[PDB]
């Protein structure tokens, strides 16, 4: 194959976090992605792939939780920074940025290196909204308070923490759009309503159906002007059925079709700048069947992002073989 | 905050797969209760009711089966709703099969003359005991209590006490897909309003839910005794029912009919039925029909999936 | 009152797969004649039809499986389809893999040379000889029935018989998701309209069946060809298939497929393809498979999910 619709520049970086959260397991996330076959798939898009490999991470010896609550603050802060650094190093080159997790933690680093594109707007696609401030949460687990750090407007409500002084607030409440909500803590529910954070719940997709959520998204981010796509997806979005190998699974979920629908808006707007991939358990399935299926779910998922559709097309055909 | 009544109806003889009953059993091992109370909820355990049973009972008419304990059973349960209704509770009852929306809407009715019925399930349980080719009860209970069927439905034993109670017009169905050719015929000839899968398949639930209401409370306010059997949802959420019907609602479709219910703030009575553990082939399948059911009576009471029942008014500063 | 003919299509050689030949009497086991007759149809079952087996059958140019023992059991068949259409018969054709479309096409378009046809399946099945990847010729049947491509589809031993009978307007795919890249560029070239899960998910099935029938039906009544891939649906709903594809149809949308163009009351001939009992990993798995293939042949000759396919007219009185 020598003809496609689209090229497209493309950096993944494989991030094994497993310290923003409590449940082991999802370390092996980026690797279980690889064995499914995504860089294969992403070249047969024809895609300028530049792997960044899985990255090697070392915890600190001396990290005591923060307020008695917020496990490894340190650990996951060092960690975001350098992070952020190898995002802003594809972002500025020319490269969309394709980040294999892990747990969600991850999406500070990724964010804040996108915004080193001021004008960038993310579509956070989660069961759960991981708004919560480090007063507000109850489990204390990082991987569920990430857009908190992000937040302009949250500034005055998040706390200094230990090895996360590095970061700025560089996304407004505007700019953001959630899809998929349907486990939303009673603190998260408050910061959404009251700062204006617009967002389209199982029960707005429901209502409206995924074209409409998709069209508004749309219209509320990239209305004004051209702006940088980044999407934050988590596995988790998709209902348990489809994928069982996640830390925090919520049923009611967005179907297969329905994440693959986003996916392919995203790459019909021709503005995803950086992608997320998140919560991708290997060690959280019953059979090597549920194992594959959130694997392979996961690179369609990256894939549609970057052209594969159900049409097809992706691949332009020169011309019918004559007898 | 809420008033609500739990009754917990272990009743089987409306059909005959034997489990049901300890559906009321299954839904509180849930934890039920412990759900309606961190919602807010002003809670009142009635019980799970011991039914009078009747020794010298049936096949009546070569059809109808077991008659006079359905009918005792459904008399004895329509005082304690009545009783839970007149206090001022939302009374949920737990099945059991549905020959027991008979005591339910008769009690409610004792002392809500405008109340209106939703009825949710794969079925319209609209045959009389004449159209009926099982003789199964539980596919019967909207015949004795619709006055336009007063004149078709023949006087059975133990169902002396009985009066219609609802009109035409006053009752809605939502997610029909095994209807009977004579259920078919009484619901189009006595223009009972309904919204099968096929409807669903078409409109959406959002418009589904629109309509409902505009026939039921568009014109004046009324209590809503929703009437939601387990079948309702697809098989694959449900499995732990007697009657599987391929085609059901989607998990998202039933939390959305159990908020827009909740959402009229008119929920005056609930029933859960079918819920039978015994027939899901493993445990887990028992719970995942069991925990589905718990998630409808949640829903109807305020649960969501914005997650704006806790109410939250201040946030914390450093 | 249908008149429906039931031919059995052991076809296998299509595809590479072994266990597609047992589908016939797999979707048989499944009830598929007490289903037709509860509708009202008048049967006519031709049984499993016993095809001329080629013992000396090489490959084609060194890639395409079995042509002669493919082109002659299709040749076979489109004279069993063309006497059934004669008869004035619903043809209705168990498979067996897509290959057999073939000589159901054919054998159709004989005495109805004004047909049209709805293709429901996963894929397209439009590679010419040239372009297959895999050399399999279920993935193939299009190409030799269509008008368009037959400067661009070569002769194959066992192949001649076949007289290009449709047009790029008369056939409308739905249900597209695992489309090659030969096959993408033959419908947007050869200008053949299609509904992929993506037009299904933006669109609605509703709308889907109302513009297919627009650009088939929207200027005169044609005969209906359905050509039902069973890996149409998603691979959850029926495991038992080649070739499955995930993000399919719901078993919701294809039921209302078969109803709309019951609906019409314009099918002439439907091939049900694709069931392969050998490929479930569990008993109930392929149970599962054939027992929808039995719900899309009856849903497309009458039976719904309201009920209105018997008649009621008068309810029995006490
Ligand atoms: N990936 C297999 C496809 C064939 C499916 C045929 B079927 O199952 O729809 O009949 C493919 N396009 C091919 O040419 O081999
Ligand atoms: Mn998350
Ligand atoms: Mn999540
Ligand atoms: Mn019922
Ligand atoms: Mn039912
Ligand atoms: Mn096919
Ligand atoms: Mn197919």
């Amino acid at each position: 194959n020598l003809y496609f619709q689209s090229v497209h520049s493309v950096a993944v970086i494989g991030a094994p976090f497993s310290q923003g959260q409590k449940r082991k397991g999802v370390e092996h996330g980026p690797a279980a992605i690889r064995e499914a076959g995504l860089m294969k798939r992403l070249s047969s898009l024809g895609c300028h792939l530049k792997d960044f490999g899985d990255l090697s991470f070392t915890p600190v010896p001396k990290d005591d939780l923060y307020n008695n609550l917020i496990v490894n603050p340190r650990s996951v802060g060092l960690a975001n920074q350098e992070l952020a650094e190898v995002v802003s190093r594809a972002v500025s080159d020319g490269y969309s940025c394709v980040t294999l997790g892990g747990d969600h933690s991850l999406a500070i680093g990724t964010i804040s290196g996108h915004a080193r594109c001021p004008d960038l707007c993310v579509v956070w696609v989660d069961a759960h909204a991981d708004i919560n401030t480090p007063l507000t949460t109850s489990s204390g687990n990082l991987h569920g308070q990430p857009v908190s750090f992000l937040l302009r407007e949250l500034q005055d409500k998040v706390p200094q923490l230990p090895g996360f002084s590095w970061i700025k607030p560089c996304i407004s409440s505007a700019s953001i759009v959630y899809i998929g909500l349907r486990d939303v803590d009673p603190p998260e529910h408050f910061i959404l309503k009251n700062y204006d954070i617009q967002y389209f719940s199982m029960r707005d997709i429901d209502r409206l159906g995924i074209q409409k959520v998709m069209e508004r998204t749309f219209d509320l981010l990239i209305g004004k002007r051209q702006r940088p796509i980044h999407l934050s997806f988590d596995i988790d979005a998709f209902d348990p059925t489809l994928a069982p190998a996640t830390g925090t699974p919520v049923v009611g979920g967005l179907t297969y079709r329905e994440g693959m629908y986003i996916a392919e808006e995203i790459h019909n707007t021709g503005l995803l700048s950086a992608l997320d991939l998140v919560e991708v358990n290997p060690q959280l399935a019953t059979s090597e069947e549920e194992a594959k299926t959130t694997a392979n779910l996961a690179v369609d998922v990256i894939a549609s992002s970057f052209g594969q559709t159900r049409e097809g097309g992706h691949i332009v055909y020169d011309q019918l073989p004559t007898p």
